[PDB]
């Protein structure tokens, strides 16, 4: 159960979860829990640390600016990330709030949220499960989606691959900057394709 | 005059090129000398190095993988360089060649042809200039350089950052490695846009 990860019963943490999300990112977190569901028994991972992972994913999405920064200083964390924000933050820094408030120290769990965003260039089976699962989710509709899906019912690792890709595409297409270690992955993944 | 430069006339260098280059990219070189000219001229940069490095930029572009491999060795560079290719080497490793070909030793002239794909974070005036005279000179035509050339008209970190957008953006729209160098040029200059 997911009291045997954290704090509190799935009911409750959702309970606590309405009240720091709008009404569309809890639902979307509930999609990425299905969704990791999903590609976890696809791809034999832990089906309960995928789902919990998947529900958890965008946790502190709503957490202030100043709360992120509270947080790097507190856990002496890479002072680069100041020059960020709340896309790297809310799971790579987002990650210590998630302990805080739900007392959850699975060291696999932690990880797959904590580069959802960004990856790594190195990443476990959960770690990919999650980055995928946030991709695909049933309430998500982007154009191209269909073919997102299309290669996560086949290939984690060029699900991967192919999200990386687009998300570097599109931070380009848009001129926002791009996390250095979002390339790590994109460079390791690629040859997926 | 270019003898200030290097080992032979212009003249001569043209003849050497001649042989070393296939007819079309002879002539973007010299669409790149003549772009580098009018950038230098526009923003306060040496005419005379900015049409040398912009005529050399891509001497190196046909010397084989093995001659590459070689230089790397032999100038003992980053080590890592072995993992990629002509894209990278020919302004990279290039420069080696260059030096040996033609004894060129300006340092500005050196660093502006090596850095001529990738970028830096850091970049001079004339890395700069290379850098867009490359884009932007008349010989090219794709979809969108009449954007890069206004915006060349106007601001030269600004072309920096249109280029370096672009070019991340068609990589990971096909799916292609990206040298990491090219992320730092990317993140310095995108907030020029
Ligand atoms: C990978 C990456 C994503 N993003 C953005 C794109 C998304 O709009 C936003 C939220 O990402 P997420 O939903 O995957 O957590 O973060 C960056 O800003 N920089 C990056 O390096
Ligand atoms: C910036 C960059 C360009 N390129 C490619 C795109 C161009 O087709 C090719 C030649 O570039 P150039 O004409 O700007 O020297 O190199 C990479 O492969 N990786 C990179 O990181
Ligand atoms: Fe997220
Ligand atoms: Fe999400
Ligand atoms: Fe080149
Ligand atoms: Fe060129």
């Amino acid at each position: 159960s997911y009291q045997d990860y954290i704090n509190c019963s799935r009911e409750a943490l959702l309970e606590k979860m309405a009240e720091l999300l709008p009404e569309k990112r809890l639902t979307h977190c509930l999609g990425v829990e299905r969704a990791a569901m999903e590609l976890a028994q696809r791809f034999g991972v832990d089906v309960e640390k995928a789902s919990l992972a998947g529900l958890l994913h965008d946790y502190a999405k709503k957490l202030s600016d100043q709360e992120f920064l509270v947080l790097i200083d507190r856990y002496q964390l890479d002072p680069d990330l100041k020059n960020w924000g709340n896309n790297v933050w809310h799971g790579m820094v987002g990650i210590y709030k998630i302990q805080e408030d739900l007392d959850l120290h699975d060291s696999e769990i932690l990880r797959a949220i904590e580069i959802h965003t960004v990856g790594a260039g190195q990443m476990t089976d959960l770690d990919k499960v999650i980055y995928v699962a946030d991709y695909i989710e049933h309430n998500r509709a982007f154009p191209g989606v269909d073919v997102a899906r299309e290669i996560a019912s086949l290939s984690l690792n060029k699900a991967v691959a192919y999200e990386t890709a687009r998300t570097v595409e599109y931070l380009a297409h848009q001129g926002f900057p791009i996390y250095p270690q979002t390339l790590e992955t994109y460079n390791a993944f690629v040859h997926y394709l």
